[PDB]
């Protein structure tokens, strides 16, 4: 019914990081960018307000925020009066920061900030148009074995074919992913097979991006690497994890066709 | 599970129209436009394909399609191999038309068709920025009693404050010619959908029939655009005189 920060449920980043054989000292930096498409509350006189929230959670935070719990938390604003949009911003930053364990950035944007904003696609070369046969759908990181044997390049690749399954109901998540790197040129077929092999994998979006980054790192050994995925929303919220050897945030945050 | 048209759930439109007490002949025409943001399947060689679908269901169809069922039906494509994009489009038309009871149109578009496409707002004047107090969110059609007493005008009004109890969210565009409508009454009435249950198509038909009966405009269009639930959205359009909106461009929350 009313505003309730206890609805937020953290999940520690360490669970999956330990599974990736990472140390406490991360091989990447970055953030999880969230879009809150249904943020709504009442003003001081009870008249509903609507906005889109843009949130960034540092990748160094102890916890990620579980997405269903984030949805239920936001729903608790819907019948609650707040003094001003600034109060809503302040409450979001306080609660989300406490749950994540590190200061989170929050922008609460009016809907008119999006009028005539264009849908974007990703940068560089799309690798999806390949005339190849897929014979099974089991996850296989060894699809990247020997995948980076070309000359030294800097380039940006992307795919729209990322899909994994949510941990419990096997309901699908959908994403596009952009991979920018400097290192030995990557075999496009290997990279595309590797990404397609997530199609029945169960992991959070943040975990998926970390696994792609660490698997490219270990098998392809680029000198620099950035992996940025943009997923379609679930429960009115989307996640867009960014992980980079050198960059701390993406220099653009614009929605894709399916988002 | 793979392709399964039995997952689709039709709901007779008469089920909820009965409670509107309509004449024998429908007082509106129009359509329900759906956007399918998560449409994906496998090609013949097993490589995933992704697309966005656009569906228009005539408001005269015997049935609407229940949204959860529509989502589960579309998910059944995800691990199914199809020979071509044209086959996918063809089966969508066939299955959704059989469900609705009337021919539906379906476009299956590659993601590239959306690059640079705009996010849009609605036409006319937004009525949401009022200095009024609302405290009682109960549904109350009587809020429209005597709402249209102004001189004869043509105008278009919109609100982003539709919410219909998990919550669903929409914006709604009302174009009319008739006695000028009191914007406070209209906003209170729309906000009163808040706590209250009905399908999105049902809310648009209730808004149309209530405006028709309380305000008596000579002509009227009511068009709502709801945010997606489960990867697809619905955009019901009802009018005394027009058949459809001019495009299906998405709004900021969609
Ligand atoms: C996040 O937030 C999600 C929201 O779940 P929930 O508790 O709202 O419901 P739920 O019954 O737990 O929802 C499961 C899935 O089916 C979708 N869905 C539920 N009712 C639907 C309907 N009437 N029409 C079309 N799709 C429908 C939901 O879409 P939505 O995700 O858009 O609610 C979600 O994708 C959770 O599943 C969690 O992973
Ligand atoms: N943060 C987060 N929470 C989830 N809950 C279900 N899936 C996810 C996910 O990918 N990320």
């Amino acid at each position: 019914n009313q505003y309730d920060p206890s609805l937020l449920q953290p999940v520690p980043r360490s669970l999956n990081r330990n599974d990736l054989h990472l140390s406490a000292t991360l091989p990447f930096q970055g953030c999880d960018i969230w879009t809150l498409y249904e943020l709504s509350w009442l003003n001081q006189k009870g008249l509903p307000q609507v906005a889109i929230g843009e949130v960034s959670i540092p990748a160094t935070s102890a916890n990620l925020i579980e997405s269903k719990s984030f949805k239920l938390y936001l729903n608790s604003y819907n019948q609650t009066r707040f003094a001003s949009w600034d109060e809503v911003q302040t409450r979001l930053v306080h609660d989300l920061s406490a749950c994540a364990g590190e200061t989170v950035t929050v922008n609460v944007k009016s809907l008119n900030e999006y009028t005539a904003e264009p849908i974007v696609t990703m940068q560089g070369e799309c690798i999806d148009d390949q005339d190849i046969e897929i014979a099974n759908y089991e996850f296989d990181d060894a699809l990247l074995q020997g995948a980076a044997q070309g000359e030294e390049v800097s380039e940006v690749l992307h795919s729209h074919l990322l899909k994994s399954n949510a941990l419990i109901t096997n309901q699908p998540d959908w994403g596009s992913v952009e991979i920018a790197y400097h290192g030995a040129k990557m075999n496009r077929e290997a990279l595309l097979r590797y990404l397609v092999s997530f199609r029945e994998h169960n992991e959070f979006h943040e975990q998926c991006v970390e696994r792609i980054f660490t698997d490219i790192m270990r098998y392809c050994q680029p000198q620099s690497l950035t992996v940025y995925a943009r997923y379609t929303r679930r429960g009115g919220l989307d996640i867009n994890p960014f992980r980079s050897s050198h960059q701390s945030a993406p220099n653009h945050n614009q929605r894709m066709a399916r988002q």
